């Protein structure tokens, strides 16, 4: 599914994201629009070989399997493919395992370079919130 700006802001909020770690729902919005383009069917793989999943981007080498990724911790205990379904459900879940961890938001490249330090509530203007 290819979510609307305003109605995954919606739905990340609903998800208790708003404010999570100290993240304003703007913060995540955007990253989520630079990660996948509010497409939950993305996927891109690395250089190391590991693959990127979901609307948030989530990694394969360290949070989801996907079975073909050998290193592989798996600190979300979810399949890679169930970050990819229309429920975001899982995303955030293990999103916000991935955030708490420690480097914040930093942990999405995407967040840092194109995110950080604009004025990201832009990104939720207009929004019933
Ligand atoms: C080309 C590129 O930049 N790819 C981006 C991913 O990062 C590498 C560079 C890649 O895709 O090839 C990026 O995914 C992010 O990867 C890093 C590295 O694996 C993850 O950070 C590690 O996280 C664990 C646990 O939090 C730490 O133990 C590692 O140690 C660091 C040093 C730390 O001290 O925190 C972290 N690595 C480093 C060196 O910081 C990020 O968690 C991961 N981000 C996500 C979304 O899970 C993805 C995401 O946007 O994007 C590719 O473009």
């Amino acid at each position: 599914k290819v979510f609307g700006r305003c109605e995954l802001a919606a739905a990340m909020k609903r998800h208790g994201l708003d404010n999570y770690r100290g993240y304003s729902l703007g913060n995540w919005v955007c990253a989520a629009k630079f990660e996948s383009n509010f497409n939950t069917q993305a996927t891109n793989r690395n250089t190391d070989g590991s693959t990127d999943y979901g609307i948030l981007q989530i990694n394969s080498r360290w949070w989801c399997n996907d079975g073909r990724t050998p290193g592989s911790r798996n600190l979300c205990n979810i399949p890679c493919s169930a970050l990819l379904s229309s429920d975001i459900t899982a995303s955030v879940n293990c999103a916000k395992k991935i955030v708490s961890d420690g480097n914040g938001m930093n942990a999405w490249v995407a967040w840092r370079n194109r995110c950080k330090g604009t004025d990201v509530q832009a990104w939720i203007r207009g929004c019933r919130l």
